[PDB]
């Protein structure tokens, strides 16, 4: 089978705001998880014909990635700053529940979880 088509990226019919969360999100978070040597796996939506994956999209209906996530502070799709953070969440989950505890992509998404969480535990109050 195909791939699915990604998460939307953009949608003009929705209001924007920018707020100081939404840029610490990209700026600061985003921009350290990217560079952490185990992102790789989580830049873009999982290609699952590329990495022949027949049961990925059977098993995971609401993909999430960093590219995504990316592209849509870019595009100031979030209007919430917690939009943002359940997309992170979404992610890792999804990480979980297609592999098995101790796997190395397991491994891999628990160190930039906890990463990440450290980083949330700075978001700053909203202004
Ligand atoms: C976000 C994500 C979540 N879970 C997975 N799990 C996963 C994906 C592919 C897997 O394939 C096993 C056999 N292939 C591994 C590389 C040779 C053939 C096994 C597990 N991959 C993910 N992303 C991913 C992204 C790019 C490449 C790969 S990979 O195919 O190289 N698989 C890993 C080695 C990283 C597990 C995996």
């Amino acid at each position: 089978s195909m791939n699915p088509p990604p998460p939307e990226t953009s949608n003009p019919n929705k209001p924007k705001r920018q707020t100081n969360q939404l840029q610490y999100l990209l700026r600061v978070v985003l921009k350290t998880l990217w560079k952490h040597q185990f992102a790789w796996p989580f830049q873009q939506p999982v290609d699952a014909v590329k990495l022949n994956l027949p049961d990925y999209y059977k098993i995971i209906k609401t993909p999430m990635d960093m590219g995504t996530i990316k592209k849509r502070l870019e595009n100031n799709y979030y209007w919430n700053a917690q939009e943002c953070i359940q997309d992170f969440n979404t992610m890792f989950t999804n990480c979980y529940i297609y592999n098995k505890p101790g796997d190395d992509i397991v491994l891999m998404a628990e160190a930039l979880e906890k990463l990440f969480l450290q980083k949330i535990n700075e978001l700053p109050t909203e202004e």
